[PDB]
């Protein structure tokens, strides 16, 4: 179909950035619909690396108009920092990026709050990226938050900013005993980039509606992953937005009935950065192997990622929540050399029951044990293979099993960080 | 289709409760996906009235399983209050109601906070229903909020409740100078109903997925209305949840691609309860007429509702945001006796431009003027008419014009508060 959603079926870092950059060759628009700069999407073109955070992954293509939708919490600072970094590399961001006036603004005090809250949790810290994401979504739903639209009146903005900061600082100092955030500083930093930021404003809801009516190709790019979903993830160890497919509509304004295909980015194994339940987590040599071979370190915080086997129980939950149309199996090449590979096919509950369904809130995942199916690995190299024909049978079997267990086909297979180290068996845009 | 969404295309109170109760005769499930008890849905069967708030509008049908989805903020108090009221009237709520463990809990301190925040806004008060809705969504996205799932461990719950209340009370007394909320009282009130509440818990995401695979008829019932949407409504004069169609997926767990038909409940004229922009608002005799004839008073707060002409510009925004399949025109009977009727077809911006599109944030609606198309009214009574044949031509013309202006057909016409005072031209379930 014309409207394709690319999102993470696990705990993020599945390879959304690459696949979005890969598939947008035919797209007219690329749209981020939730999250903020907590995301870290890595693109590699002819060996050249690019890490995006707030800026959509279609920014490297000039035929594409990248769009930061209303569902996104936007940090003017982060935007300018990335804009300048990309512009110095020949990417004219301002010319291909548009954003929603309904976007909530992330400012310094949000970060201070983020840090304070994480501190107060002590050993039970969520392990946020400390980018102020949570607090920004909080001011939004509370209805005191600032939005891009507020910037259109420099005067009234300063007033609104002043009272909201008086509100937060009171808490930062009196309740948390932390430094206060300077009103004037935040006002100046923001005012220094107001004209640039506002010149990219557009009515995204309307734009996407017109694009749909014209049959334009639109790609929605998700951030984080399904199990980090504020509603359906391992609460409270989740992000504060809806990472699941439903967030596409709320975060862009496109009517939900206009989603044609949902592509789940599925990593051949599992990773998680931040605290929280991880049934198939490995602490042995294999885990260490995955981390090393997969270069698993947060593209945003650089923190070492927790590793584990692919979890079919957890992935099946992602199938139903996102009404997945197909998967894109990534980093299959990272498993090369393993004597055997395992995939969780069931959970052994603390009371002894065997289930094929996942617990909701984090607490409920306690004591849950993974039940594995063990398959033969392969010594052959699959790195960069662009044809299923060039893959070992053990790998094909592993692929087929995943499909059988999930009931969803694997339409794309990635064998390397580069845009071309991939094999598209079925393109979402014409499927 | 099998999955039909019924939601408000305006500012709420369009008549969602009636139409849901009307159409669920063929439904297996009815699902609320956002909001809380701030909603007020009025059902009238053979003259008998029922006002629901938290409880879905399919509760009066025994063949229907009502479901409070995860997107809903749930007040244990409100639930029990409604449960007992309905049970004393022969409606065995506990036997036909199921709810999500992922639902955030609304407790007394949320109400206190709600009241405090509204006080702090002074003359710029949002005009919330003071039910604690906003604060509950705030604790949720912040990830400190309590959920139905937490109730499964009475011990750990008290601990979690204790620390979150210490957090909020600090603010209530030190920052707002308001009374504190008693921890023990909240703990006892909640514990007094824990067993009842938890006995209705079910995995809603999974349930709806199985129901979809079986082809069961599912009706999603929205609360509030499109322009009250936290993202797309007249911010900050909106509710704190996504009232638009996209909220169906995030608030229930059903994959977005599984929405078959979206039915927009459209009142023949406009009403708004709470502060905020209202372009076609009438302060004359006609406005007073609408209020009186339409018995316009919040079914939840009893507050007099602001009235005005039907706004096609604002409604068109609802068309695209919700990817509407059709409308259900309600309270056509309330216009009987008017010499002429008007419908806004364009906006005159403050700078002089004529536009057919709506402003986003409230501030941006300032100075906006409505441009009307005036049509002849009708003296004939349309109350209770169950056949389009029994409607005056002027009414048919008014109906056709609405369709022409919006590009969406009016599949149902309501002519009275009773379930039967209606005419279904096309049923969403088989259309
Ligand atoms: N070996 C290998 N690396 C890949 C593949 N696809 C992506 N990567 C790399 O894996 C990492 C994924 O992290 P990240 O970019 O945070 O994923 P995202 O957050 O989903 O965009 C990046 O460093 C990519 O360059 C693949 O198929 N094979
Ligand atoms: N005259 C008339 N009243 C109606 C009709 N449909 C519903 N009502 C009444 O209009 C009111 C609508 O308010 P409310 O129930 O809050 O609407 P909701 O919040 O969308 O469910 C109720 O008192 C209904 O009984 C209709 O077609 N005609
Ligand atoms: O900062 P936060 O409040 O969102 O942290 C809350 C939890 O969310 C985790 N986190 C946040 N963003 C991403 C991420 O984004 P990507 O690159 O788009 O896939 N990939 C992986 N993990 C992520 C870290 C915390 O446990
Ligand atoms: O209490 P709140 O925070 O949601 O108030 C924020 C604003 O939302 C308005 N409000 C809330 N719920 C409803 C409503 O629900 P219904 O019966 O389902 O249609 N119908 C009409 N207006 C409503 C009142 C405030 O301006
Ligand atoms: O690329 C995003 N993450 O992995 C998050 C982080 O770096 O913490
Ligand atoms: O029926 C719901 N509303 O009208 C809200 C209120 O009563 O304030
Ligand atoms: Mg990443
Ligand atoms: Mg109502």
């Amino acid at each position: 179909g014309n409207n394709v959603v690319v999102l993470g079926t696990q705990w993020g870092d599945e390879g959304k950035g690459k696949i979005v950059d890969l598939l947008t060759e035919r797209a007219k628009y690329v749209v981020r619909y939730q999250g903020g700069h907590n995301a870290g999407h890595t693109l590699v073109i002819n060996g050249e690396k690019t890490v995006l955070h707030l800026i959509p992954s279609g920014i490297l293509r000039e035929n594409v108009t990248s769009i930061i939708g209303n569902g996104v919490v936007l940090s003017p600072a982060a935007l300018m920092k990335e804009m300048k970094e990309l512009e110095d590399r020949g990417i004219p961001v301002r010319e291909r990026l548009l954003l929603s006036e309904a976007c909530p603004l992330i400012l310094d005090y949000h970060v201070a709050l983020d840090n304070a809250r994480e501190k107060a949790r002590g050993a039970k810290a969520i392990g946020t990226t400390g980018r102020g994401i949570g607090p920004a979504y909080e001011d939004k739903v509370a209805r005191r938050g600032l939005r891009v639209g507020d910037l259109f009146d420099k005067e009234t903005f300063a007033e609104k900013l002043k009272e909201v900061m008086e509100y937060h600082n009171f808490q930062l100092v009196n309740y948390y005993k932390a430094e206060a955030v300077d009103y004037q500083k935040v006002l100046d930093d923001t005012m220094a980039v107001a004209d640039i930021l506002t010149s990219m404003v557009v009515d995204v809801s309307d734009l996407l509606d017109q694009a749909r009516q014209r049959g334009d190709f639109v790609m929605f790019e998700g951030a984080q992953g399904t199990l980090l979903d504020i509603d359906h993830g391992t609460y409270p160890y989740v992000t504060s937005s809806n990472t699941t497919a439903g967030g596409v509509a709320t975060g862009s304004g496109l009517g939900p009935r206009y989603v044609d295909y949902v592509l789940g980015i599925l990593k051949a194994y599992s990773t998680r950065v931040g605290a929280g339940p991880f049934p198939t987590e490995l602490f042995d040599e294999t885990g260490e192997f995955l981390c090393k071979q997969g270069n698993e370190f947060g593209a945003t915080t650089g923190r070492r990622r927790r590793t584990g086997w692919l979890d079919t129980v957890a992935v099946r939950r992602a199938v139903q929540l996102n009404s997945l149309s197909g998967f894109c199996l990534t980093k299959l090449d990272v498993l090369d050399g393993l004597k055997e590979v395992k995939l969780c096919v069931a959970y052994r509950m603390p009371d002894g029951r065997e289930v094929t369904t996942t617990p909701l809130a984090a607490d409920d995942w306690k004591g849950v044990e993974p039940i594995y199916e063990t398959m033969p690995g392969w010594s052959e190299s699959t790195f960069g293979v662009k044809d299923r024909s060039g893959l070992p049978q053990a790998a094909l079997n592993y692929i087929k099993r995943i499909e059988e267990l999930t009931g969803v086909p694997i339409d794309i297979i990635s064998t390397g960080p580069d845009r071309t180290e991939t094999m598209i068996l079925r393109d979402p845009f014409d499927a």
